[PDB]
């Protein structure tokens, strides 16, 4: 299923996600580094932190109790619209999903 990561200068990187696979696994395998992801995926460091464009939010199952927390944590501008993308497992539904990815993580 289509993903397209936008980088903080407008880059958009686009991939085709299969189920079940979270945004940062698929970012960080395919060299989409301005993610990093540096507790593995487990919603323990807010390094994945992107903003899920607004017509996909409500598609996305929530943040749970752990995301929120970390969320807490993010070093760019925390928006309405930022999640954890570890968090963010894709399935079809989803399909043409964007996401923009924040100019800093750590
Ligand atoms: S990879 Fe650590 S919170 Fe997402």
């Amino acid at each position: 299923s289509k993903v397209v990561y936008v980088s903080h200068d407008g880059t958009r990187r686009e991939l085709d996600v299969a189920d079940g696979v979270s945004l940062m696994q698929a970012a960080v395998s395919n060299g989409i580094y301005d993610i990093v992801g540096d507790c593995g995926g487990s919603a323990s460091c807010a390094t994945c932190h992107v903003y899920v464009n607004e017509a996909f939010t409500d598609k996305v199952p929530a943040a749970n109790e752990r995301e929120i927390g970390m969320l807490e944590s993010v070093t760019a501008e925390l928006k309405p619209n930022s999640r954890l993308c570890c968090q963010i497992i894709m399935t079809p539904e989803l399909d043409g999903i964007v996401v923009d990815v924040p100019d800093r993580q750590w």
